């Protein structure tokens, strides 16, 4: 069973890492490119960027422990804990030379301690639309003048007594169409038929407590970054953010450059923070262009 | 019916105003103090108040539009809307003299503007655990160090697609629990029949619907504030927050200080957000103690 149609020339595949049964979709052929994607979405979001990258790179795009087809991560949720498991699966397909990432939301807070752990196992880097976990994230409004801010759900998520499952559990479908357009400038994009595609993934009781787990271990994740942070980037990377409604705007690169020595910026006008959905074609060309350097 | 049980001497009444059907409880003898309670209840937190009040006042105790057993506004749910109805409300029964005030929560949001608008009406004002809708709520957190900030709750009332109905209906009496617990520093007062109360009472539709509203306006209320703001408050006031888990601290005061000439201001070690219920003795006390001079 796949719960997202796998692109012609892909297979959909299984790896067992630490005792963790991890999905992916891999394709292509040449140098390694690693895609992770965010919460409210698996390895589908890339889909429409895994063809055109997959004509010069061997592409995988796992899905996050607990999301997608992928078993819950035994250690726990933290960035450093959930980063092992990636790190460790894409070097079992590139072994002997460093490998490119790409990440969107949760997926940076869950790949930054593999990468600034492994610096030489990483070619180059792309980061889009999440701050890395950092006393930053304390720093975001709870409400503003436009109305719900940016991160108040990180508390929803984060909150005790399993309160964000007890309350959205039956409602998957509606929370999911509410939380991602709420976050969209390009909200067209997001179909009735493709929200129910998503929405049927992250319903899986399983998977829809994982999604929470993360949040849950955020401020774990603060802490583990504090000590890793000590170390810049030396690696060339890229962040791409929305411009528009539900985007991070500058704060992406802002945050980025006290972490990497090498790093370009882009702010997509008119998208908000779901950008391989919203804004698929300059986003693709920026990713496909930095990666064929 | 009534919804919670009425004080021995106290009458439960309705009054239309400007086509709105008010309730309240009332009771004792001589110049009148309203109490005006917040989100979450009813009249029924000031009853531990209203007794020893009532042996020097006459103590009016409304629920606000659309909550216990008010009938929702006819006209909308901002602050200087929602005023006019207690403000009148207020004159039915104290036409000849001034009357004293106090609200908690969101009560301060909708009675602030006939306060300011009013001044003459109003002999002494106390105020605890909300901001006055204005700017600094801006500043407050998205998410912690510790978990789950104060007001993030703010943009999940504040949601449109009606959220936080959807999510909370059928759910109303676990919401309820989390959410005065998560802002209490004494969660021992709240046995599960007053839990059971309160959440009857605010489960029903046009109340559970009422109670969002309030923050859906919020924004508005504070650009109205913003205008009202520009005429210092003369009269006597007193501020009160909890010092504990749950509390606003020193913010209550500090923010009161810059709509009022003349305020004094405590801070309840050991208290959290809910003080008539979490610290009654010493809260009441203060008040009374305060309008009796």
């Amino acid at each position: 069973a796949e719960e997202f149609p796998v692109p012609n020339g892909f297979e959909s595949a299984y790896r067992e890492v630490d005792g963790v049964k991890l999905h992916y979709v891999k394709g292509g052929q040449g140098p390694l490119v690693m895609l992770v994607h965010g919460f409210g979405q698996t390895w589908y979001e890339w889909h429409q960027l895994m063809p055109e990258l997959a004509k010069r790179f061997t592409v995988i795009a796992p899905d996050l422990p607990g999301l997608g087809q992928s078993e819950p991560p035994k250690t726990g949720y933290s960035g450093e804990q959930v980063a092992v498991y990636l790190h460790k699966l894409a070097r079992q397909f590139s072994p002997d030379r460093p490998f490119d990432l790409v990440a969107h939301d949760i997926g940076i807070w869950n790949t930054y301690p593999m990468v600034v752990k492994n610096q030489a196992d990483i070619a180059r880097l792309v980061y889009m639309e999440a701050p890395i976990p950092d006393a930053r994230i304390y720093r975001f409004p709870a409400f503003t003048a436009q109305g719900e801010s940016l991160v108040w759900a990180f508390s929803f998520f984060a909150a005790d007594d399993r309160l964000a499952e007890t309350l959205i559990a039956g409602k998957e479908r509606f929370f999911l169409e509410h939380f991602i357009k709420s976050h969209a400038s390009n909200t067209e994009v997001f179909s009735e038929r493709l929200l129910d595609l998503y929405a049927r993934s992250y319903a899986k009781p399983h998977s829809l407590n994982a999604s929470f787990e993360y949040y849950r271990a955020l401020n774990e994740s603060v802490r583990q970054n504090a000590e890793l942070a000590k170390t810049r980037l030396q690696m060339p990377t890229m962040t791409l953010a929305g411009g528009g409604h539900g985007g991070m705007g500058t704060f992406q690169l802002e945050q980025m450059k006290a972490y990497a020595e090498d790093v370009e910026g882009h702010v997509l006008p008119g998208c908000g923070h779901w950008l391989p959905e919203e804004c698929a074609a300059p986003m693709n060309r920026l990713v496909i262009d930095f990666l064929s350097r």
